[PDB]
This record gives C-alpha cells, structure tokens and sequence, in this order.
C-alpha cells in the first residue's frame, strides 16, 4: 500500500529507466545471474552465458531485459491496481518458468542496486523508499498468486 506521494517518487524513478530501457534492462539481469548464478539455470536461452562478458555482448539478454522492465513499468504505472496484468505474469512464473518467490526478491534487490549504480547521488532515501515498497507490494501479489496454487 503506497500513498500518492509515494507512487508519485516511483514513477518519477521509473522516467530515468524509460530513457534508456534496454540499458537498465540489461544491467539487472546481469546483476541478477551474477550476484545469484543459480537463477541462471532457469534460462534455456541464456544458461550458455558463463562470463559476465557474454552477458554484456548478448544482444538477446538486452532484448529480454526490456520485455520486462516494459512489463514492470506497465504494472508500475498501475498504482497497485495490477491485477490483470500481474495474473498471468503469476501464472506462467509458477506453472511455466518454475520461479521460487526467494528470485523475485533477488531481482527486487538487484533494480535497487542498478538504480544506484546508474544514477549515484541522483536516487535519493525517500526515492528508493518508494521503489522498494513497490517492489514489495509486487512481490506481495504475486505471493498470494503462488500461495494460490500451491507452488514453492
Ligand atoms: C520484475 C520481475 C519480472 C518480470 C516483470 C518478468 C516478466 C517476464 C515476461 C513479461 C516474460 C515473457 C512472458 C511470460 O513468459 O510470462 C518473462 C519470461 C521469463 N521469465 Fe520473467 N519476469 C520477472 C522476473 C523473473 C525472474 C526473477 C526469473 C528467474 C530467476 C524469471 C524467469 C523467466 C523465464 C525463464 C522466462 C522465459 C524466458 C524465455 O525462455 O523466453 N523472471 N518474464
């Protein structure tokens, strides 16, 4: 449950990653697989990737990246009221990708660390406060959806 001003520090987060989506994309997923290789394993497509350097030359890496910060920021621009886009998202990462929670926390962290690492001294307290209660509440729902079916 974000207040207005909150949503309102979120989506003003969210325009720096909008200029430049692929590079932001990029940088968690790298972040992701390198800070937790294990989540790597769950990539048909990218589990060949062993060094970083691969990571950073794959031109299908950065694709992906924006498939899903463009699905993040579509939900984000939702204020919470995300139901319809966050179902099926749910859905496929429990029954299809096999997804535990534990990585959606992973990745969570990991936006938070690329936004520091991108913009230094420009993501400031009240905006990562924001950022990580939005992150939460999106994990949050996509919890209740696993709880739902069963899935660890
Ligand atoms: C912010 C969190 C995430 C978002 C918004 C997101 C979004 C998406 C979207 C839109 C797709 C393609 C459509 C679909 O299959 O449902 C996808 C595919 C996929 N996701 Fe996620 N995802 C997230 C987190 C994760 C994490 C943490 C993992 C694994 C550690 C993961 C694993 C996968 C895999 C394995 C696919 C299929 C890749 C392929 O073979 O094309 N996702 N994701």
């Amino acid at each position: 449950g974000l207040s207005d001003g909150e949503w309102q520090q979120v989506l003003n987060v969210w325009g720096k990653v909008e200029a430049d989506i692929a590079g932001h994309g990029q940088e968690v997923l790298i972040r992701l697989f390198t800070g937790h290789p294990e989540t790597l394993e769950k990539f048909d497509k990218f589990k060949h990737l062993k060094t970083e350097a691969e990571m950073k030359a794959s031109e299908d890496l950065k694709k992906h990246g924006t498939v899903v910060l463009t699905a993040l920021g579509g939900i984000l621009k939702k204020k919470g009221h995300h139901e319809a886009e966050l179902k099926p998202l749910a859905q496929s990462h429990a029954t299809k990708h096999k997804i535990p929670i534990k990585y959606l926390e992973f990745i969570s962290d990991a936006i938070i660390h690329v936004l520091h690492s991108k913009h230094p001294g420009d993501f400031g307290a009240d905006a990562q406060g924001a950022m990580t209660k939005a992150l939460e509440l999106f994990r949050n729902d996509i919890a209740a959806k696993y709880k739902e079916l069963g899935f660890q």
